[PDB]
């Protein structure tokens, strides 16, 4: 009654929309927004950046960032330089130019060349086997991507209360759920789809 | 009867309040919070991030970031290896972890190693001369503290409108400043300040 059964979840996720997503079922996970980063649109970067710490971060698989030549940071962490979709862009932290960069990222004819460094977007690198590896949101995000059919990219940000700044816990998600009809899940539910 | 006199902008700075700057007078220029590193406090980073783009920054001379050893991302905004203040903090991107890292990074008693990297706050390196040399808004931020007598750090973030995302444009700032009673300055005003 509370979290949305993975093969509805996906559809949902398939055709675009975010989807709030928590560790597993305890009351005091603090839950993110969610959605593939190839469709990620200005007016939804814009939703996210409203609702959201604004740290916006795009999951991508590590075999991808190292096509991308987007190496980490330092030679849930594991960043890899920041980014922003050189043609098309200008302060490159707008909604348009977030979302446009996050779609790039995602595109399988994008190339090195095509990206400033750094920039404003955060790309996360998931590890190979994803949330059967590594149960991070990071894996979650291309592990969505991949179950719905899409590239293996994600983009997600942290839900953040507006009285207060605080983090949404479930059941503030559980109401901002409701309010903008997004459909949560959680990672534990995920894990067991995937492996049965 | 727009812009705040620099000298009473700067005692309101001084006195932990943010402060609104645009580049110069234009109307089509977009306006950024910028308030003193060492005074931010969770309900002022929780402030911050709900009307902005999430992306918090904080400027920082290149002296202090030599210190810090927070060299270049890589090696134009110029951004260092992101970080998070170790002890006191748990998810890094909450509005009390973004508070006390930029804190922490203002704090003349920090070492190097009392930061995590990379993190969740955004450092950026002002060049020498401040807005002398480049007028930056970072340079603004770090000249703002200096003026203001207070540590060579400051925090930043772009403005942002709830209705679309987009990025407050002068009238908007001025409406914004009105609300919240927070007053707004620009750099050409500041430059002309600084010199003679």
């Amino acid at each position: 009654n509370i979290f949305t059964p993975i093969e509805e979840a996906l559809e949902a996720y398939k055709n675009g929309e975010f989807l709030i997503v928590m560790d597993d079922e305890d009351r005091e996970n603090e839950g993110d927004l969610i959605m593939a980063a190839e469709l990620i649109t200005q007016e939804k970067m814009a939703f996210l950046v409203r609702y959201s710490s604004g740290y916006v971060c795009v999951p991508l698989s590590e075999e991808r960032a190292n096509q991308l030549e987007l190496p980490p940071m330092l030679a849930g962490t594991a960043y890899t330089i920041t980014c922003d979709f050189a043609e098309g862009t200008t302060t490159g932290i707008s909604a348009h130019d977030r979302a446009l960069t996050t779609r790039s990222l995602a595109n399988p004819n994008s190339k090195p060349q095509d990206f400033i460094k750094p920039g404003h977007i955060l790309p996360l690198r998931a590890v190979p086997g994803l949330l059967k590896k590594r149960r991070g949101h990071t894996e979650a995000a291309v592990q969505l991507s991949t179950l719905a059919g899409l590239q293996p990219a994600g983009v997600i940000c942290e839900l953040v209360r507006d009285e207060d700044g605080l983090m949404m816990r479930l059941d503030d998600c559980i109401q901002f759920g409701k309010k903008h009809g997004i459909k949560i899940i959680n990672i534990n539910q995920l894990v067991e789809y995937i492996s049965k």
